[PDB]
């Protein structure tokens, strides 16, 4: 299936305009399993082993929530996935039933790093978040990659704390 | 309506066992609008103005997702809400289609602070997260409240970064 996860109208036109020639940013679709999506996530952390039937199940759970999960991909000239980025919109009671944008799982293929593809992904995810009416966008990072997020216009706002099971 | 948001079986029995006499922790229900729920959230940040019809709409959106949004309350001997705590379970592709527990919007009524109610809320939310199969629980905090989260068993794991709109 080639049906976008969410509306292509949510993709930043200004970002599309300034990508390198023949590169694009678009919503995830189900067939992206075959276009090297999970490969790109291997630069981020352990993906483990995921067959197409498991893919299709998780894809459908997410599609049943395309009003929360905004997953998009960067594609090169040859339609290969070279970049990934997620926004998850949390609904709150606070801030007059406000909404918070959470940026997750930003990855660019090693051979493709250092070309602004990460920046375009963040600019696209910030465009989605503003447009669906989030009051702020937040994310968690390491010391080692804080400087990328500063170059994207993010500011330090507190501490991530964790409990492992 | 007095129907729990989620199954009371997800409430930590060990936490219920050690609360102060006549205090309880239970899932949110829709009638909690009248039991001072939003009052408690006033200690956390701006709630703004929220009528019962807006409450009912947001409550129903969340109930349509009680497999993601685990909101629970602490009640005193007189059935007043004195504490609130949220877990939101993110679905991932990474970690073999893993799940991450996000702790949000922890609040205890000022007159009721310093009695372990915050600790019981975190222990209850960590019980939910393990039980539905999260690989870790994370949250964002300030320097000023990092020491509460350390006493709860959390460790510093990175930086929260933010963009405001
Ligand atoms: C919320 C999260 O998901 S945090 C997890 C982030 N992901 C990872 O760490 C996975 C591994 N790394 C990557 O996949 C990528 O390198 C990313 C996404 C961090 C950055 O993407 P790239 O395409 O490599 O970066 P891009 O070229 O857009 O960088 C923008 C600017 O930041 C700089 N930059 C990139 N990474 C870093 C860094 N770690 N520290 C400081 N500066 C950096 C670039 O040099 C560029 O600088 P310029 O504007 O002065 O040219
Ligand atoms: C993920 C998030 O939501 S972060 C936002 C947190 N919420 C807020 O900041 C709102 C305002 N504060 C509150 O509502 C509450 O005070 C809470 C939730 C922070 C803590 O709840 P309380 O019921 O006050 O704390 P509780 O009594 O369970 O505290 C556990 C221990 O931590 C201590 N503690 C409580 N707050 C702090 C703090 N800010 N710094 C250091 N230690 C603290 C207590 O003294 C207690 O110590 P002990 O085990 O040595 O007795
Ligand atoms: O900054 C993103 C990390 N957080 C904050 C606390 O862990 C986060 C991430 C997601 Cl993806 C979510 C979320 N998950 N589903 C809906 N929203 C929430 Cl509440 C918080
Ligand atoms: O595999 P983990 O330990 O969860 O880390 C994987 C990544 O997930 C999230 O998107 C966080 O923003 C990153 O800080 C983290 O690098
Ligand atoms: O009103 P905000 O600026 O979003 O802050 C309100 C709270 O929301 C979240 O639960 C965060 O964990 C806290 O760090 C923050 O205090």
């Amino acid at each position: 299936e080639n049906t976008p996860l969410f509306s292509p109208s949510l993709i930043s036109p200004d970002v599309l305009a300034v990508l390198p020639a023949d590169y694009t940013i678009r919503p995830l679709c189900r067939s992206d399993y075959k276009r090297g999506y999970l490969d790109v996530l291997r630069v981020l952390t352990t993906v483990g082993d995921i067959n197409e039937e498991q893919w299709n199940s998780r894809y459908e759970w997410i599609r049943a929530r395309s009003d929360e999960y905004y997953l998009l991909v960067v594609c090169d000239g040859e339609g290969r996935i070279v970049g990934t980025g997620s926004l998850v919109v949390e609904r709150k009671f606070i801030h007059s039933l406000g909404m918070v944008g959470h940026i997750e799982d930003i990855a660019v293929e090693k051979g493709q790093q250092g070309k602004k593809l990460g920046l375009r992904i963040i600019q696209a995810l910030d465009y989605v978040a503003e447009k669906v009416g989030c009051y702020k966008t937040i994310l968690d990072c390491s010391e080692a990659n804080e400087g990328f997020y500063i170059k994207c216009g993010f500011k330090r706002a507190g501490l991530e704390m964790a409990h492992y099971y």
